[PDB]
């Protein structure tokens, strides 16, 4: 259940935003380069339109690729018309982990205060792939990384963490 | 709206199996075949094993595409364990096209009698993409194509049809 040597796993990185640019990713940058700095692999980045197709499309694919066992979406879980990412999402999980959405909003709770209502961040499972989305927000997305997300994809993670259960 | 003139229709097949190859695949043969006898467009063709995701990349990327209007899929309708293309489908629908099901159970009733018990045909539009799973059969795809799919795609048609809902 446990190992006692760190275990890199393959992350991919999406932008949900319709004008970020790579140049003006912040959240993206941080995650890549948070993800790299502790050990993980990143196979993949890319940077959507706020459209509902456009995330199923990619997210899809590396929900049916053998190497992508990990994808971190920062952006489009607002209250917003434009806001897709849930919507996009939530019909293609096999299974939501709810400890997620509600640990993260815990943690950003005592951090921004009310301001917390204005996200819909949610996790879940499709074909053993994990997926995680969070705000564009790059202090929601250090926050989720370092509390959260970060420990989870350690293997040597006490009691349990997702390893053991993650594509090959 | 109805034109005066044939108008062409950039069409997508895909056949859901996982022995089939492009040799022995009589029903995607078919419709590419008949497709273009018609004087529509083909703009690409794929087969994939009878999994839930596989299905949901491939048809993911034709919904987001700015050139495929029409998607054709058949196989997997059927009631075994590993027929999941209803099942792939229908979360990726914004409205479902409840008369095509209906219709084609009922064609099919008059031909094969009430082994049309054994198939889950089913069609949506998603991103104004028309969607048509059909069974793996070719008689089916003969008895869907000619006396239903054919005549909605022809523009001419009335009362009505398709074409002024079709993507740009």
């Amino acid at each position: 259940q446990v190992s006692t040597e760190f275990i890199p796993t393959r992350i991919a990185i999406l932008t949900v935003s319709n004008r970020r640019g790579e140049e003006d990713d912040t959240s993206g940058h941080y995650l890549r380069d948070s993800a790299q700095e502790a050990g993980h692999h990143v196979v993949d980045k890319a940077i959507v339109k706020e459209n509902r197709y456009a995330i199923r499309a990619q997210v899809s694919a590396w929900i049916a690729s053998d190497d992508v066992q990990v994808v971190l979406i920062t952006g489009g879980t607002g209250l917003t018309e434009g806001d897709q990412a849930p919507e996009a999402l939530l019909p293609l999980f096999d299974r939501e982990v709810e400890g997620f959405g509600e640990v993260f909003r815990m943690l950003s709770f005592e951090e921004i205060g009310t301001s917390t209502l204005q996200s819909r961040a949610v996790a879940g499972v499709a074909n053993k792939t994990l997926i995680f989305a969070m705000p564009g927000s790059t202090k929601a997305c250090r926050t989720a990384w370092e509390n959260i997300i970060a420990p989870q994809l350690d293997a040597r993670t006490r009691p349990c963490n997702f390893h053991p259960h993650l594509k090959k």
